């Protein structure tokens, strides 16, 4: 028993983590085989960020300007490239560390563990969720960059984010490992409000499983409620309408503590409506939404 | 800016973790040098967990009754004795994987990160504190015992847990790295209470401090307060008493912010009496107790 919001294992990605410096910035590369990824503002000087032409930054450039360096070991730079907006670095040597790998994109909603690093060294390791904004709330400071969002599917980390920016309003940005912010954000120091925060509807109610499952019984109800009655209240409260394929997916959690679905939906529509008159769940005096169905399978079955 | 609840990297104790099977039972080991550590439940069945006698049931067992296995190959044990409530295994190879590293038991309020591992394999990371009654609020399930608690100081480990067991309301309790239990639990299948879970008043005042360098500002008053005021409030609502050097240990967050500690604890007691009236501070509606200064001053300023 017990629910924490746990971060995946971060041995596998720590053995990738290198320093990239370009001129007078350095920032964080992840090293995977032959290449080394990082955010393309790597190349740019505090006065080209107000309004980068990448292309034309990058022409200024050439392999050996671009310093690797994994742990205290110079890695030699026989390449360069950019696609969107993440260089590739090609060098003569193979990570020995690589860990199976994947690239993948993830929908708003998704979970992922980040290693937070520095000069290529990890400081920690954190649970997010792309939020239905397209933005992150990290924990990043200035040098942090290239610092990469992962899974785990038992030997294979599969890469969803590389961190690339702060916002004006302290929310965070970046892509995913083919260059592709997520998001409407550019790589350019100007203007970018986010968009409404809506609350992940879905990742609230297998919290709530978690919850019944971990003996927090308090806000079960008497009631039920029905997808269209559910998502009226929804609406008013900022909460993402809940479809028949969230109610799906919430099928093993509903299966193994015997609340229907939509017994569950009237109990959040009551704790929304009403409030958590304080007393908590789980620990939490809000609603958590950063925990997926699958995430909450996982913790509570014990998948290494 | 963000603030997460951030645990450490965790490849370093990944590298420690092997699987420790006696007779039926099966639960992790930390394998550092030559020994291999695990709980010294691992030797009882079901039915001696509710009268052990450890010395006696010991005798029974013989170094080729404990098999440890790392990764998909077998440890030789060339010798096992009982340390307070962890067994101590001997054997004939030293882990290429131990890290630079300390034992140390740590006081109430010291938060850590908890690696939870199944069958000697790693399944997540997570942040904690030993809260003052000497429980752990963590997420372990059946066969999770001998996952270890740690802290990292640059490239040392300091193992400062071992998970036991879990007590019939849902907390958890375990051992320093020399078998010596936090607070009065026992390794026995009998009724313990936990004892008055206080609040960490000075976590608190850190995480307030943290609260303000990253802009959440809402709650800072134009009051101030003595020592014993503070604490006569303080007392009312189950936070532990502030002393001097809980002052002192503020003092960089202080220096950081210009906010001096009294003038924040003065915000912290106003948040008690009035509560936060539906409003957040870092993404909570509750006071957060588990970070010290030491963890906010690290991720405020990137320590790797
Ligand atoms: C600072 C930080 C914090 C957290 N995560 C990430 C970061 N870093 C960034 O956003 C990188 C970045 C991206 C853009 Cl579009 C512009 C800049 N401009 C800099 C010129 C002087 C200082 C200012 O930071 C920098
Ligand atoms: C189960 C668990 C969950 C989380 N953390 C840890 C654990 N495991 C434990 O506490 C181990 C433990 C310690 C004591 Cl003192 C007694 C037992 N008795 C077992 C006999 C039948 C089942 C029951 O669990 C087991």
């Amino acid at each position: 028993s017990g629910f924490r919001k746990m971060a995946f294992p971060s041995g596998k990605v720590e053995g990738c983590m290198v320093q990239v410096t370009c001129g007078t910035t350095t920032l964080n590369g992840l090293w995977l085989d032959d290449v080394v990824y990082c955010p393309r503002h790597v190349i740019c000087t505090s006065e080209d960020m107000l309004n980068p032409n990448y292309e034309d930054l990058l022409i200024r450039k050439s392999n050996h300007n671009f310093l690797v360096q994994a742990g205290n070991v110079q890695l030699r730079v026989i390449g360069h490239s950019m696609q969107n907006c993440v260089l590739k670095l090609k060098v003569d040597t193979a990570n020995p560390k690589t860990p199976k790998y994947k690239f993948v994109r993830i929908q708003p909603g998704q979970t992922f563990s980040v290693l937070a690093c520095y000069n290529g060294s990890p400081s920690g390791v954190y649970q997010c969720a792309m939020r239905p904004n397209f933005t992150i709330k990290g924990s990043f400071l200035n040098g942090s960059c290239g610092s990469v969002g992962f899974n785990i599917d038992y030997d294979c980390v599969s890469f969803c984010y590389m961190h690339h920016m702060e916002l004006p309003t302290g929310v965070h940005a970046g892509t995913d490992l083919e260059g592709n912010f997520y998001g409407p954000f550019v790589d350019r120091q100007t203007a970018q409000a986010a968009g409404t925060d809506t609350t992940i509807t879905v990742n609230v109610l297998a919290w709530l499983y978690a919850a019944v499952i971990n003996g927090d019984r308090w806000f079960l109800n008497r009631f039920t409620t029905t997808l269209n009655d559910f998502n009226l209240v929804a609406m008013k409260y900022n909460y993402e309408p809940l479809t028949q394929d969230h109610v799906d997916i919430l099928g093993p959690l509903s299966a193994q503590t015997g609340i229907a679905v939509l017994d569950m939906c009237a109990s959040l529509k009551e704790l929304l409506q009403n409030g958590m008159n304080g007393r908590t769940i789980l620990g939490s005096a809000l609603l958590e939404d950063e925990f997926t169905p699958f995430d909450v399978v996982r913790q509570c079955s014990g998948v290494t």
